[PDB]
């Protein structure tokens, strides 16, 4: 497990269940290559996304679908979806925790790199 | 004046209107005397709260009634109040805005420290 | 205007200035078009991005080249960007505020939506 | 464990390790009492600060030492602390985790309250 999504809901204080995330690797030509996708557990988190040795070195987006959730609750949210960007393994491969903070008008998010 | 306070409302996007907040000085016993207060503007923001001669160097705390705000609103808060402690220095820059942001659960706060 | 963005510096506690910014409006063949840029100024905020004439209804994304301020600070960043992508609606309030507090592993944002 | 708390750094992109935590209970003459502290582990976890039979009804303030944190990593912060307030257990037992996220100038910080 090099990479680990954790999302947490600011309003009910509770973890964010039945989050669809969806990753994508930064291609040859530039464009985004679906890489892997599941939702978030009873814990807010999301576990088993990849392999090490599928997770090579790239640029990744991890794409938060925060709207289908706040929606899923019967809420009318501002942003379409929380996105993170970056580039991943480029001194090696290192464990990465993706978290996410969920408002209906604000998140945050912050990374946890660790080297194995 | 060297001192203002913004609050931001997370869950509907817009200024926290209307909430009370109380600025405290700590004193040489080591207890919080009240300095200033007032209550939050239609955009969220507190002015006027001191003055350059009066806020000397030392540990203030700024506290956010952020329980009533969220009762006001309907909505079952997580915290007592939000609570804002640093000291002013003047080696560093002379204005300080301090500013919140208001989850029923969460809250974030961040110093905004100009010349 | 309708938009303005707003950047911060979670590390200096200071606006970030200097930073560019990059707005999209989605296309019906679902790619991102260039609408409107520029750079933050000294109190961090970017103003006169748009008008109320050509900011219609529709998917937006801003884009806040963050790798490259911390660069310049001499500070290993995390992200490659961050994206804020929201709908329009004109439904809601008319002014648009989009914040965004910076930290080299971690960004907040929030929108702020007035009348 | 009944109450947990959890930091993280948003500089370094790593738990916050090291980081004291000292909990007050307010008492019936309204000052706040001692309960219990310690500090948070490789992990940035601080467990094992109470029982459920100690950790009753009442108004709770968590003091996470953030300025500490920071000067003993060579860094002059803005804050004093991060406090958080709260009341604890008023619809009978509930588990918490309080979680900060720590840059120099700024913090968030959430709870996680769930029902055992
Ligand atoms: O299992 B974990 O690795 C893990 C990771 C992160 C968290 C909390 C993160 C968090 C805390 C405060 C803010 B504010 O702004 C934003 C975030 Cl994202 C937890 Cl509770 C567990
Ligand atoms: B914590 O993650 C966090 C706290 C505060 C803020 C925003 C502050 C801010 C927003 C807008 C304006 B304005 O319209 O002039 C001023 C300030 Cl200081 C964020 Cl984004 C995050």
């Amino acid at each position: 497990c090099p990479l680990m999504v954790k999302v947490l809901d600011a309003v009910r204080g509770s973890p964010a269940i039945n989050v669809a995330v969806h990753v994508f690797r930064k291609a040859a030509d530039d464009t985004w290559e679906p890489f892997a996708s599941g939702k978030t557990s009873e814990s807010g988190e999301l576990h088993g996304l990849t392999t090490e040795e599928e997770f090579v070195e790239g640029i990744y987006k991890v794409e938060i679908d925060t709207k289908s959730y706040w929606k899923a609750l019967g809420i009318s949210p501002f942003h379409e979806h929380a996105e993170v960007v970056f580039t991943a393994n480029d001194s090696g491969p290192r464990r990465y925790t993706i978290a996410a903070l969920l408002s209906p008008y604000s998140y945050s998010t912050t990374a946890v790199v660790t080297n194995p």
